[PDB]
Formats: C-alpha cells, structure tokens, sequence
C-alpha cells in the first residue's frame, strides 16, 4: 500500500541514544523514540539526544563519555512523555527536561534542525 504520513514528528529525523535504566524499557522507548519519528541508537557521537538518568550522567561512565564527548545533551525520559504530550520546543523541552549540564552548540557531524 502507500498511505499514512506527515504528522506530529518531532524527534522526526534525531537518532536518541539512552543509557542506565529509564521507566520504560529500551523497546518501549525505541518504539516512542521512533513513533516520535526518531531513532533509538546505540552510538553517542552518532545521536542527537541522550535519554538517561541523573545517576547515570553522575556515572559518568565509557558510555556517557561518548555523549559528552559528542557533548550531547542527556534529558529524562519524561521527556518522551512530554515530546508526545507537549506543545514545547525541543530547545526548552530539553532544558524543561535535561539533567546534563552540557549538551549544546559544539562540532558536530551532518544532519541539523
């Protein structure tokens, strides 16, 4: 067939990336990061958002060095819930919902919004 298409698509284009344990599961959010139009992936320096917990951003492990190395900025998952259930801006939503303190403009690789 051929049919569904254009529609409330934020993440529409943006690879997430989510480390430690969130709420939900890595599906449950792969599938919303996707129903989003975004990507769940599993390279930092290849995403735009980070979806982690305070814990892990205090980790600071190998994993979140890549996302701080890609300096990307690491939001909850409530986010998610609020991408979907939110007329906010990426830009605040992210600050409505990040819990690094970095994450901004800084060399990145293709694809912009």
């Amino acid at each position: 067939g051929s049919s569904g298409s254009s529609g409330d698509k934020p993440l529409s284009n943006m690879k997430i990336l989510t480390l430690g344990k969130l709420s939900r599961n890595k599906d449950e959010v792969k599938a919303m990061i996707e129903k989003l139009g975004g990507k769940l992936t599993g390279t930092a320096n290849k995403a735009s958002l980070c979806i982690s917990t305070k814990k892990e951003v205090e980790k600071m492990n190998k994993k979140m060095e890549e996302v701080k190395e890609a300096n990307i900025r690491v939001v909850s998952e409530d986010f998610l819930q609020d991408v979907s259930a939110s007329t906010k801006s990426l830009q605040e939503l992210f600050l409505a919902h990040i819990l690094s303190s970095w994450g901004a403009e800084v060399k990145s690789g293709p694809s912009s919004g």
